[PDB]
């Protein structure tokens, strides 16, 4: 009955047989907590939108080959549902490489198994990978599928594979057999690429209908005249048109002028293209989601992305900038639009050391350690995110400062130094390859590192973390080492087994309690660490992202009050890495503060 | 043992044997839906407040006699627990009178039946209805009591008696041998009056602490030295210290300085004396509470008395400097301070209009009018609050104006007329005894009668209510009265039948329905109704009688919604009773409506 289908004569979509243009906006599953799904795609259907668009990071989904997470927070059908329940259609966008500024563009770390693995590409090891997601995913997409009752009306197959280098036709015929087997033969499939002919050439395939992206920089008779010279009928489709844009750790914060968004915007719906807002909320990579550039800059925890719907949700002036030019081609639903929801500063919670990361190594890796000759990765030691601590011992006295270096700037992507027990420095991906030492002869030699998010995009996604080539001592090659792959989640939320200038890495537990009985409470907040320097934070067990206060823009963290509780207190965890203000005589300089308004924007 | 008692000669109180002094926000459980006890309560906590005032209105407990009303919104026992679980201790006034700007100062309209009663006073009618009272109040609070393990301190007996005209004596020792006997022999109790030997003469019983009321506009040693003329030794106290005042209808709200709350606060403290401030929240008088001062003028809906919480509970700029104060004495509790609750605009909702009160009769008194030769009252006919429908026949022809005249001036407190279904105007209790009228001989005179609210203040609370006195047309008595009590609020919750039982307009019923969304953390929120081109009436939300509108007088122009009594996808209905003049003739729908909006007007121009 129900038909979704390109019309090459009207230069645009059927749907059930009538003229349609879709007003899409992003939003990322896997960056709104749940609790909070209905909350942003009705305040984005309040904005006149009649589809949203929506990333399926592999990665989030299939952490292990045969183990699935579709439940909670991961139930991207119960997403789908819900946005079909709210009159939502659906531009779905499963990858398998989905770039969208996440850990490896979606693709599982476990693939780098195979070292030499071309990613994206024909590459037989991962093009059976890819089946066997494709062939758990897909089944579970197709009852949603516009025709089938549900609301997906165009699925995208790859990412902006123009921009790849490998340029393998055969993967993308690979995808399109695969993808038509799950999904029949009528699904609209699609690809999108930059707006230029020189990106089109690598990512367009007969069969696939051929989109284009571009932002507010972008002339827009151009960008579409480059989609027209591969689809020379059918709709103009702008899958990506940018509201705004991406940060990384230490630059500033971007932000795309509301005036230029809506000039923008008119002028494409005016053409009669559908169009897609990239991000409409952006929301957070909690955890170790985050991706990264190249040359090595990792974005931060943060995917505010100056959207519409701040990180938190909240209606901006953007925001109603935007319903307004799309209330010239549509009417919007009747009725007030939910709000912004409310923050509470629940001020100061002091914190008081647990134990060094060194101190902890029985619950952070309770089945002790790997054992090498010479250094192994991340991916060897089975860890694919966070932190692995590696030990040796010093074979000569450096009582005189002796260079501890990375050659090869083999260090992916930060360590933390310490010689029995004393902080050395720290030693940067493509900034820091060399660090003077000192201790015994037989001093223990420590260096946690951290995995800062797998790059997203470019020739470089085969981001292996961890010690990726040998380090050296005066010239000479560290050999004997004594591996530990970190649990630091277990860890965290047994509160490290203990149930019932630099400072050594080490985790801070505090508590506050949240009165019961207020229709009010809990609410949102935003985590601040004045004082603290570089590090991982738990509310609950739950794993809120990376803080960096010395680099910024970001400064604070977004709390979700979900994760809040009122019969009991809630614990908050510190993993700082460089500096913690905990020294001090003065206990009150050890802590945190929550604040009501987000600053993530910092100079 | 627990031991909470007064220390003669160290002039203070002890409790476990420790010095202590009070400083007390006084709260009205009966102004704040439970919903929100438990907001309010940790709000004052956080103001650094060790205790907490209230009282207990017999009206409100005990609507007819033997049937009572302890459960939910009328749960007395669980808000003292509340209290006592914050860590509270609690000054409780049960009256029997409370004043309180509450329909009849919280007596019982019934005790009206006797229409000689001596309200406060030995008067063995009052006497014996007052005792079946404290037999069911006074046992409930027992166990509350601070020597039992609950947070009530003290008890205050009657209250401000002294303003009274009676100055019966036998009263007050029947109240102190009552108490005494439900409650025991240590519990402490103490009176209230002006602080002025002309007001503490018949207030003051041996037996009773004596203890004074006065605002920032009082001297203060004058008003303590009137206090220690009455008790030498012992603890100074002021049980009500006014944060602000009250409103009447038709006047500009009332507003006291926080600088001069502030700063009077502070002497008191200084003098080491134990403060009740009055109010510290207010909240509102829901449904038909409100009382009335004489001469005859009603208080409105909100009881926000600008007090240190507004009505709706927020922390107000007041509520910080007073907490401020506090700080300099005392150690005030850790940690933030519950917020102001969101409040949220719906915006407009248009209504409908169901049916006059006229065409409702049926489901509005089901059981039947009451015939009678001259007018009853309310309290003949059973109703003591809200509207009764009063009608009769012309004995003449009046296609000339005739004038409908209460000569004892005897309409309390508004009459809406109408003849044959044309509305004429109001008659007015003092304002307006007189209205011409037109109509052909043997049409239908009707008089929709308003309680406004009892008089809680003065020698005239023994306010009947309805026709307390004869209409003439023309000079010439009417006679031959069909009475109809109305029963609003059952008519209102089943929809007036339609749901089942699982220049002027006519008095009538407006509603209209909204939806909020399900599944959204923050919705649903407070809210404030406001009522453009409405003149003056009843409002209900989902059953819920939210107060009187009066935008035509002010200042209140907007009335508080809690958030709890609105529903996710279930639509939620308004019901506005219009008495006056709605807007809603002209063919836009739009004008017939209401607006929700999400800060109160309550002090405008
Ligand atoms: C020249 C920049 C091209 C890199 N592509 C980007 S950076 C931001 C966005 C998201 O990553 C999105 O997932 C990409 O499709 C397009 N894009
Ligand atoms: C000037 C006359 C004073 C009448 N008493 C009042 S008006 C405000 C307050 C409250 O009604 C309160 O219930 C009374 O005790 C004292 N009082
Ligand atoms: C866009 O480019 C076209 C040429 O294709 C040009 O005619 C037009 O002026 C340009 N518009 C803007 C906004 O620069
Ligand atoms: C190590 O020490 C040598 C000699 O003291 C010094 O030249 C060098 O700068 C040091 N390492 C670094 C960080 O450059
Ligand atoms: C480290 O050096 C040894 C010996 O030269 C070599 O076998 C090994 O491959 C090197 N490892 C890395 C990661 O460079
Ligand atoms: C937080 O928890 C600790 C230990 O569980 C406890 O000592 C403290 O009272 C709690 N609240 C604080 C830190 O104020
Ligand atoms: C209050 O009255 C006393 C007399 O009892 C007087 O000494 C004092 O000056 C007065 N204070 C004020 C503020 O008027
Ligand atoms: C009633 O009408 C009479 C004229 O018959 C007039 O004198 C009088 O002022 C009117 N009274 C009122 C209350 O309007
Ligand atoms: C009504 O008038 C009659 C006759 O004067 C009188 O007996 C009676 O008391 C009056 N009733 C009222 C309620 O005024
Ligand atoms: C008002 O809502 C009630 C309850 O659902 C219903 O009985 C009535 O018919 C509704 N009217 C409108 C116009 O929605
Ligand atoms: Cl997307
Ligand atoms: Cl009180």
């Amino acid at each position: 009955q129900r038909m979704f289908e390109i019309d090459y004569s009207r230069d645009s979509f059927l749907k059930d047989g009538q003229p349609f243009r879709y007003i899409s906006g992003s939003i990322h599953y896997s960056r709104v907590p749940r609790f909070y799904w209905k909350d942003r795609l009705l305040k984005m259907k309040m904005a006149g939108l009649n589809a949203i668009q929506t990333y399926v990071p592999w990665n989030f989904h299939e952490p292990w080959p045969g183990q699935y997470q579709f439940s909670e927070d991961h139930d991207v059908e119960y997403f789908l549902r819900l946005a079909h329940e709210l009159g939502l259609l659906v531009i779905l966008r499963p990858g398998p490489y989905i770039c969208a500024e996440w850990e490896m563009g979606g693709l599982p770390a476990w693939l780098l198994e195979k070292e030499s693995i071309l990613l994206r590409s024909s590459d037989p090891d991962y093009l059976a990978a890819v089946d066997k997601w494709l062939g758990v995913l897909l089944p579970k997409m197709k009852p949603l599928l516009y025709q089938n009752g549900g609301p997906v009306i165009t699925v995208q197959v790859e990412n902006e594979y123009g921009s790849y280098f490998a340029c393998d036709f055969d993967y993308l015929r690979f995808l399109q057999k695969r993808f038509r087997h799950h999904l029949g033969d009528d699904v609209v499939l699609f690809t999108t690429d930059g707006a230029h002919k020189t990106f089109l050439k690598c990512g367009a395939l007969q069969g696939l209908y051929t989109t284009v992206d571009f932002g507010t920089g972008s002339n827009i008779t151009d960008a579409f005249l480059s989609q027209r010279k591969c689809e020379p009928k059918g709709p103009l489709i702008n899958s990506e048109f940018y509201t705004g844009w991406l940060d990384h750790w230490g630059q500033p914060h971007s932000t795309i002028k509301t005036e230029a968004v809506a000039s923008s915007l008119y002028d494409i719906l005016a053409r009669g293209a559908s169009v897609n807002l990239y991000m409409f909320i952006g929301g957070t990579n909690f955890a170790y989601w985050n991706g990264a550039n190249s040359p090595y800059a990792a974005q931060p925890t943060s995917y505010d992305y100056d959207a519409p719907l701040s990180e938190a949700g909240d209606l901006t002036e953007k925001y109603f900038a935007l319903r307004n030019i799309i209330q010239k081609f549509e009417k919007v639903p009747e009725g007030p639009i939910p709000p912004s929801t409310p923050k509470f500063a629940y001020g100061k919670v002091t914190l008081e050391k647990l134990k060094t990361v060194g101190a902890a190594l029985d619950i952070l890796c309770p089945s002790g350690p790997i054992k090498s000759l010479y250094p192994l990765t991340f991916i060897q030691v089975k860890q694919h995110y966070g932190f692995v601590l590696y030990r040796t011992t010093l074979p000569q006295d450096c009582s005189n400062p002796a260079p501890l270096s990375s050659p090869l700037n083999g260090v992916h992507d930060r360590a933390y130094v310490a010689v029995d027990g004393i902080p050395q420095g720290v030693l940067e991906r493509n900034n820091v390859i060399t660090l003077n030492i000192t201790g015994k002869a037989g001093a223990t030699l420590d260096l946690l590192v951290e995995n800062m998010g797998r790059v997203n995009y470019g020739a470089y996604i085969n981001d292996f973390k961890g010690l990726v080539s040998n380090l050296t001592l005066s010239s000479n090659i560290l050999t004997d080492w004594t591996i530990f792959p970190l649990d630091t989640e277990d860890a965290v939320r047994s509160h490290l087994g203990g149930w019932g200038n630099y400072t050594l890495p080490a985790f801070y537990m505090g508590n506050f309690s949240i009165p019961s009985g207020i229709p009010d409470l809990p609410q949102d907040t935003f985590i601040q660490f004045p004082g603290w320097t570089k590090g991982q934070v738990w509310i609950n067990g739950f794993n809120l992202g990376r803080y960096w206060p010395a680099r910024g823009p970001q400064l604070t963290l977004f709390v979700p009050q979900h994760i809040l509780m009122t019969s009991a207190p809630n614990t908050i965890t510190v993993l700082e890495l460089e500096w913690a203000p905990c020294s001090s005589d003065d206990p009150e300089l050890c802590a945190v503060t929550f604040v009501d308004r987000p600053v993530i924007g910092s100079s």
